[PDB]
């Protein structure tokens, strides 16, 4: 499987971390990719996308990388499954809830509720690890 994200300070990235780990525990590989790294062909390969983003202003997703990589692939991702992830600050999942909506929009499956998480892991990490478990499981 695969794992996209874009961490501004490593908040979202330790949650990407996590979640492998909690895949690769249920006895499946994983690779971890940030944004600027990822090759759009190879990930449209894939049965289920894990896409992660913390919460940008006002409420959205990073603008300059995040993104521009989910208008790219919005066209080819009809059908596909899709679990979502990210980081927060001070607001109460709005960016989130929209990110999900987006996602039906263009017709995927979103497999279980987004996973968000207020700024770093550390209380959360068992959360983090489980939500991993729970897409190995699909
Ligand atoms: C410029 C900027 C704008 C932000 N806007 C929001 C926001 O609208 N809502 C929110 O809850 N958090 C907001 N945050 C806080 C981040 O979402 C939060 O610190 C998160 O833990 C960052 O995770 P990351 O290290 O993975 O980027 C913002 C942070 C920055 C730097």
């Amino acid at each position: 499987m695969k794992i996209v994200y874009w961490s501004g300070t490593g908040n979202t990235e330790k949650m990407a971390e996590l979640i492998a780990k909690g895949i690769i525990e249920s006895g499946k590989d994983v690779n971890t990719i940030n944004v600027s790294d990822v090759n759009i062909d190879e990930l449209l390969n894939e049965d289920i996308l894990i896409l992660g983003c913390s919460a940008m202003n006002d409420e959205v997703l990073e603008e300059s990388e995040f993104e521009p990589f989910i208008e790219e692939i919005s066209t080819k991702i009809s059908g596909k499954k899709v679990a979502l992830f990210g980081s927060y600050g001070w607001g109460d999942g709005k960016w989130m809830r929209d990110f999900e909506e987006r996602m039906n929009g263009y017709g995927c499956v979103v497999v279980e509720t987004p996973l968000i998480v207020q700024n770093e892991p550390d209380e959360a990490e068992q959360d983090c690890i489980e939500f991993g478990k729970k897409i190995a499981n699909i």
